[PDB]
DNA sequence: GCCACGGGCGACCAGCGGACGGTGAGCAC
DNA sequence: GTGCTCACCGTCCGCTGGTCGCCCGTGGC
């Protein structure tokens, strides 16, 4: 059955009603990273090929340990906004606390993280695909298609 | 169309009749690199996903620049030649002259490659990745499955 | 109860990395 | 000329990474 959908939250701020908060979102990708872990320890164990990046694997791995919350359609459609938590918290901070305070829903919330990872794309000589792998938590997340598209005809535009 | 095949050859040595030398053969995978270079400067500036190792698009590039001869089967079929040649240059060339010497055809050489390979990797804490990822030229390179495999049994026994 | 809203995630797709063996080139005699 | 060896690479396959929107949970009234 269907999880709770997200809502805004302020760092530390638990959700209200059958939803889930914006710090349990991070922590999913936080537990992504320990079933990646797991799946690579097997696989060199197996004598396999090794995974540096979530793949599908992972999720099915992470379905079967009982983690069936976890898929990856789900951790696609937020990867920017984890970019965004990792590479300026204080910046993710203040963007959850101004789309809470405005009663905004997560799809404008999620809408708006685009903006300020365009920022510090700029401030890494438009690289964004090295802002991920310099992360030692981002690293293993696939730069989003729409956030490379936006990073470009940003620095047409400026 | 077909290429002329390859046979066993000692460094430098030009092969005879309609024959390919080795030094030809591991030329093939340098041409490549360049190869996948263009394509990742391409990428970059459309503002693309940029490839780390030889893909299907690298190979399909090659042909469509004036390089048909090389063709995606036929790199696959001597990755592991290539990466003996990459990593240790002196047994290389010691089994390319053996093999040469005795009158070998290139499927007998080919198959023997497998095995100073495997006491590199027994060397290396049996991780194969890490030989191919440290080597500037074998980082573009996928690990072939059956050297993987082949270095897992070898585990077992020794 | 009821409806309108909005997002979770099932399911689809193009193309990937990877594999194999039938043609047909090649050389010895 | 002839035969017979052997490997190049056409062509296939289990999946991958990436995507979209249907279904239905949800809250307000």
């Amino acid at each position: 059955p269907r999880e709770h959908p997200f809502i805004v939250t302020e760092p530390g701020e638990p959700a209200k009603g059958k939803k889930n908060g914006l710090d349990y979102l991070f922590d999913l990708y936080e537990q992504c990273g320990k079933f990646l872990e797991e799946v690579q320890h097997i696989a060199k164990e197996k004598g396999e090929k090794c995974p540096s990046k979530v793949t599908n694997e992972v999720f099915r791995h992470a379905k079967l340990t009982g983690a069936g919350y976890i898929n990856k359609p789900k951790m696609r459609d937020y990867v920017h906004c984890y970019a965004l938590h990792c590479l300026d918290v204080e910046t993710s901070n203040n963007l959850r606390k101004e789309y809470k305070e405005r009663g905004e829903n997560v799809g404008a919330w999620c809408q708006a993280c685009y903006f300020p990872l365009v920022k510090l794309a700029r401030q890494n000589e438009w690289d964004i695909d090295d802002l991920f792998n310099r992360n030692d938590k981002l690293r293993i997340w696939y730069v989003p298609t729409k956030l490379r598209q936006l990073c470009h005809i940003e620095r047409m535009k400026h």
